[PDB]
């Protein structure tokens, strides 16, 4: 029953979830004179030529766009991570006003949303069982600034009429993840978690310093969307992200000088 309201939202989420006060816990602030370079890194690879898009889900929290995952068609290497880590689904989280909405912050600057790119290591076999190992999950975290429109968004924001409200999906095919990505991949890495209950600790975070620009407008339809059923009185889906947590015994490497 949890949410981002005031009486379900991130400072509850502890009583029916204690990892949420865990030793590893996701998002967090990205200190950048205290981050290092890690001159072990190994570059970053983000091969998403073949990957294949099928739907596009309101899930009442935020919307997903899933990929088939039976294959090797897109995936995430090198950098932090050792081996193959599949897409399976991206989503964002985004603020009521564009001065809020990302979850990781950046010298405790906030942006007006993230997209998350959630990929499960090959080596456990499925994404089930990577959400029992510590390296089972990494996701690529974009940050969304407020200024001119995103070309790559467009089919995104275009479709979010047709699912506006908890449980709705739309067949969602032949969109190119390519299209969200910056220009440069340098970037920050630590160990964390999933932001979301049940808050697993099992994610490698790679969040890149360089946000995608996307238009007012464009976020303005985001914030169109419902997280309620259809029906039922209408709760905006926006603020959907979690405060940055405690950063305890971790350190953030990057993987730029
Ligand atoms: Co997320």
């Amino acid at each position: 029953n949890w949410g981002y309201g005031k009486h379900n939202g991130p400072e509850h989420w502890h009583k029916d979830f204690p990892i949420a006060k865990g030793e590893r816990q996701s998002p967090v602030d990205i200190d950048t004179h205290t981050a290092k370079y890690d001159p072990s890194l190994k570059p970053l690879s983000v091969s998403y030529d073949q990957a294949t898009s099928l739907r596009i889900l309101n899930n009442g929290h935020a919307f997903n766009v899933e990929f088939d995952d039976s294959q090797d068609k897109a995936v995430l290497k090198g950098g932090p991570l050792d081996g193959t880590y599949r897409l399976i689904q991206f989503h964002f989280h985004w603020g009521s006003l564009d001065g809020q909405g990302s979850e990781h912050t950046v010298d405790k600057k906030k942006y007006a949303a993230e997209l998350h790119l959630v990929h499960w290591n090959t080596k456990y076999g499925d994404f089930g069982k990577a959400v029992q190992q510590p390296d089972g999950l990494a996701v690529l975290g974009i940050f969304l600034k407020v200024g001119s429109a995103k070309p790559g968004l467009q089919k995104v924001v275009d479709v979010l009429d047709s699912i506006k409200t908890k449980g709705k999906s739309a067949d969602f095919t032949n969109f190119d993840p390519r299209g969200l990505l910056p220009e440069s991949l340098d970037y920050w890495t630590y160990p964390g978690s999933l932001t979301t209950p049940p808050l697993l600790e099992c994610v490698t975070w790679i969040v890149l310093k360089e946000p995608i620009s996307v238009s007012s407008e464009q976020v303005l339809k985001f914030r169109k969307l419902n997280f309620n059923g259809e029906g039922e009185p209408e709760e905006l889906m926006v603020d959907n992200w979690r405060p940055a947590q405690p950063l305890k015994n971790r350190q953030i490497k990057a993987s730029f000088k």
